[PDB]
């Protein structure tokens, strides 16, 4: 229980690998910041909303748990120098077998499941864009990226071999053009962040190429089999039922009065009300579609859950042992990143969505 035995391995936190230890509980991480009253408040909901209202949503089996621990002021002075409170986490990316078998690990964006229906939209102008175009291929055209990416989240969320192949392979490629600074596609070797010049360097039993097919097969054969990405689609799609721009329209007809989306007219998340919507959500996911369900709170509400799973990640771990093999281990598959969004960022999310696609009918058309 050593500040020396603590490894450094990469939101503005740092984290720690026991990497180096032959203590007990050597196959978890740690992870420390270096605070407002507002901050400590929401994070603390979403603490609530993370051990009690998640897992409602979302299985267990398909969590990472975490552990709230108490660290001495000169302790955690220690372990900065080298070259408060925190929390203890499955070390999942780090070398930590006996074995002396290599950690392989991916992290990918899956991005949005789903296309919104043409009946939910409400410009006509922008029904065919939205309606055909996803929010990826909206988004990186906004931002001056290709207009035509290889990977297509439809292609991964498809439930089709070929499909979820074609849609890996298209990760593989940004990773590559990117030079491995895409945030889409990330993978761990030996917890480092691989490169793809890395890939060339043979420092690994496995070769470059050869491990890039093995990972992409282990990922391909590990997606296939849980139920994530099903799962995910269906509170991508449920939570946010009849799009955005509708949504902003209902809120116009409430209040006519403000600007729409009003950050001073959209009050603050509790637990409770939180974790009183999920319950009814439980209850008729698919009752979003309809207009005597939900009330326009519990859309706001739903909306923020919705930016959740629609910009979350996807955790695939596997290890390289002994021949030299690529094996799972476990439950391969996590979903990661899943906490609270602050609902006052509808306003910002319904400004970025409508103008995503003016940019898109503005430059590139209707499709």
């Amino acid at each position: 229980t050593q500040p020396s035995d603590w490894a450094y391995i990469a939101g503005a936190h740092i984290v720690f690998s026991y990497q180096g230890q032959s203590k007990t509980y050597a196959t978890r991480a740690l992870r420390v910041r270096k605070e407002s009253l507002a901050a400590a408040a929401a994070n603390d909901v979403s603490g609530q909303w993370r051990r009690n209202i998640l897992p409602k949503l979302v299985p267990r089996q398909l969590l990472t748990t975490s552990r709230e621990v108490t660290l001495e002021e000169g302790w955690y002075k220690e372990l900065l120098a080298m070259v408060r409170r925190g929390v203890l986490l499955e070390d999942l990316t780090s070398n930590v077998d006996d074995d002396g078998a290599i950690t392989v690990a991916i992290e990918i964006k899956p991005k949005w499941g789903f296309l919104p229906c043409a009946g939910h939209l409400q410009p006509p102008e922008s029904v065919s864009i939205k309606s055909h175009v996803s929010r990826f291929r909206l988004h990186q055209h906004f931002r001056g990226r290709a207009d035509d990416p290889p990977y297509d989240p439809l292609d991964l969320f498809s439930g089709d071999k070929m499909r979820m192949r074609t849609a890996l392979d298209g990760l593989w490629t940004m990773w590559e053009i990117s030079r491995g600074k895409s945030n889409n596609w990330k993978v761990f070797i030996g917890s480092k962040e691989i490169s793809p010049d890395d890939l060339q360097r043979g420092l690994l039993p496995m070769g470059g190429d050869d491990l890039v097919t093995n990972i992409t097969q282990l990922t391909l054969s590990a997606l296939q089999t849980s139920s994530a990405l099903p799962l995910l689609k269906n509170l991508q799609q449920n939570l946010d039922p009849i799009d955005i721009s509708s949504l902003a329209a209902l809120f116009q007809a409430e209040h006519p009065n403000s600007p729409i989306f009003d950050p001073d007219l959209i009050a603050e998340v509790s637990a409770v009300e939180l974790n009183s919507f999920v319950d009814i959500y439980i209850s008729d996911p698919q009752a979003g579609q309809r207009m005597d369900s939900w009330s326009l709170r519990e859309r706001i509400i739903a909306y923020a859950l919705s930016a959740i799973f629609k910009d979350c990640s996807l955790f695939v771990r596997g290890v390289l042992k002994h021949a030299w093999r690529l094996v799972s281990g476990g439950e391969s598959v996590k979903v990661i990143d899943l906490d609270l969004k602050p609902v006052k960022n509808i306003q910002k999310w319904a400004e970025t969505d409508e103008k995503v696609w003016k940019h898109w009918l503005k430059t590139k058309g209707t499709r």
